[PDB]
This record gives C-alpha cells, structure tokens and sequence, in this order.
C-alpha cells in the first residue's frame, strides 16, 4: 500500500458541487464514486446526474435523506445519465430517466467494506474513490476552514461524503474527503480528517459505513 493517495491528481475527480438545502448528500456521495471508477476503467472523466437518483431511486427519500448502497444498486442496474442531460435542481421531481437521453454509464455491482477498521478502508481507497459517512451536526465541522480536523464531534453520522485519498501530514495521518457544500467551505470544498488507527468507528464516525461501485 502507498503512503499517500489522491485521486484528484489522477484526473478522477470532478469539481466540487453544492447540494443546497435538499437532503441529497446520499446521491452526491454515490455519483462521485461512479465518476471516479468510470475514469479509472475508461480513461474518461464525465459528470453524472445526482438528480436522476433523487427522482428515481425510491427506497431512499429524495430531499429527505437516503442511502448510498441503494443509490449504488440503482446505477448497477439502470446505469446513470450525464449531469448536463439531467441537471440538479435541489428538489425532488418526477423520474425522467427514460425521457432524458445522452449516453449512460453503468457499473457491475457494489462492494461493502467491513466498517470500523482503518486498514479495510485504506485498501478500498487505494483502489478508487469510496462513499463514506460522518457526523456533520457539530459547529466545529460546519465552521471548518482548514487543517487536519479532529472534531469535537461524536459518531452519530448523518452526512454522506466521498473519500478521494489519504495520506500523512508531518506525523498525522488523514483521509481526504470531497464534501458537497461548495468551495467556500473547508479546503476549497475538501476536508482532511484525522485518521483513527486500527479498529475504531473513526473520528466523527468516519469508519462506520463505506460502499463502492464495481465496474468491468
Ligand atoms: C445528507 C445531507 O444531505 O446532508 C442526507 O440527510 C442523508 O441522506 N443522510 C443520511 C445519513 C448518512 C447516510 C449517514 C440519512 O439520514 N439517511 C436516511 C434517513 C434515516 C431516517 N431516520 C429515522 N429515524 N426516521
């Protein structure tokens, strides 16, 4: 395993986006992982539609919160359209997957990493971008402006994000995360969260529930 990994440098990460006031983080996390694996397999970075998921994947609740593994199952089964063909509007509407055209990106399944273990997570990230969860309700997290984040924060997760890398910053290990709150938050939309060693729920509950899409 490499000491440091950063999928941004390998052209596998699209620019940071803004979910607005719609509890759509679950769709944002899911889309970022599929954009990454599509780049890795085909050599092409294309932007995909969070809105298709919000409108069509209904085991989830649209703008009221959802579930990354379900979103990942929807993509493996139905594939997903381009962001330019089915743009994000921060509100749940009628599913138009079959009315919008343009090409579709499809995957072959979805993997579940065994939670609460640093190692399990690092090996998954070394491979590709991973959907991860975190407790974002605390003021420290909302007011984050930079550095290696340590909380204060509990482990009562409620916000899905995307791990696009990991590394070491002079002595402290961290995990590189792509948030969906725009570029004015954190480190140009990103946050480097401290790495809890070995068996642990992770700082702010980061090791609690991780998924990724597979692609032939
Ligand atoms: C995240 C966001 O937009 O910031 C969005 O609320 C979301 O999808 N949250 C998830 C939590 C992550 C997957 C950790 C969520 O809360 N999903 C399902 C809602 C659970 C409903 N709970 C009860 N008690 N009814």
């Amino acid at each position: 395993l490499p000491e440091n990994v950063d999928w941004r440098k390998k052209g596998a990460v699209t620019p940071v986006r803004h979910q607005g006031s719609c509890g759509s983080c679950w769709a944002f996390s899911a889309v970022a992982t599929v954009e990454g694996i599509n780049k890795i397999r085909t050599g092409k970075l294309v932007e995909l539609s969070e809105q298709e998921l919000v409108d069509c994947e209904r085991r989830s609740h649209g703008c009221k919160g959802g579930y990354p593994p379900y979103a990942l199952e929807y993509v493996a089964k139905n594939g997903i359209h381009l962001r330019s063909k089915y743009p994000y509007k921060a509100k749940q509407g009628t599913c138009r997957a079959k009315q919008v055209g343009g090409p579709i990106v499809k995957t072959s399944g979805v993997g579940r990493v065994q939670p609460n273990n640093e190692g399990n997570l690092l090996n998954a990230i070394a491979k590709q971008p991973v959907s991860v969860v975190v407790e974002s309700k605390g003021r420290p997290f909302q007011l984050y402006k930079g550095g290696i984040f340590e909380g204060p924060c509990g482990t009562k997760v409620e916000h899905a994000v995307t791990a696009v890398g990991y590394g070491k910053s002079g002595g402290k290990g961290y995990i590189l995360i792509k948030n969906s709150w725009g570029t004015a938050w954190g480190e140009k939309g990103y946050i480097r969260i401290k790495r809890a060693p070995g068996n642990s729920p992770g700082v702010c509950g980061l090791y609690k529930s991780s998924y990724y899409p597979t692609k032939n």
